[PDB]
């Protein structure tokens, strides 16, 4: 299953595209919130993981247009511990929102959670 | 809209019964494991609210239970911190997993994601 994911630190860019490669996932990395909309657009993805604090355009900017063009599971991920952020993604359209702090497996269970609607 | 909410504490019973109620929502707080299903069967509501560490029958085998015989939304709510056990529920079909320590406006906010979704 292929997942476009949206993330500026190329570090834990490759990190997360590495887990979920074991475990039978196709990961495309994106680091630049400009350019999604066009790599989704492309790469027609099943599930697409967003990061907030990007470069250019951001994450729940990025999650609020992309809910009309496409009707499929998007899936916040970021460092940012807010409870606001978190009740206005779902108020959005975001199917998800994960702290980074998530362990890897954890991650892993929800994504294969979305990727069953 | 109704909501039935296996817990045995019987003061989180209460706030959230109370909680979700000033939002609009019926809950109907059954204490026993072994006496859910029964509840369930008779309230058919729209959503169930699992406590894992129950008397009678725990929160998760009451979860695989309901999954033959039941397709609504089943949220598990418990203060146990545990990734296995995370990851096990969403597998065995939960809908979610959420520790009790979760402030309530957000466990509002996916209780609702759910109530759509
Ligand atoms: F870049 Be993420 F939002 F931490
Ligand atoms: F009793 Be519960 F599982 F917190
Ligand atoms: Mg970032
Ligand atoms: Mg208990």
């Amino acid at each position: 299953n292929k997942i476009v994911f949206v993330e500026d630190d190329p570090e834990v860019g490759t990190l997360i595209a590495a887990y979920l490669g074991k475990h039978d996932m196709d990961v495309v990395v994106e680091p630049r919130g400009d350019r999604a909309e066009e790599v989704i657009a492309r790469e027609k993805p099943d599930l697409v993981l967003l990061d907030i604090m990007l470069p250019g355009k951001d994450g729940m900017t990025l999650c609020r247009d992309l809910r009309g063009q496409w009707q499929g599971p998007i899936v916040l991920l970021t460092s940012l511990d807010s409870d606001m952020n978190h009740i206005l993604s779902l108020e959005m359209g975001a199917s998800d929102y994960i702290l980074k702090t998530t362990p890897p497996a954890v991650l892993l269970a929800r994504l294969r959670l979305h990727l069953r609607q």
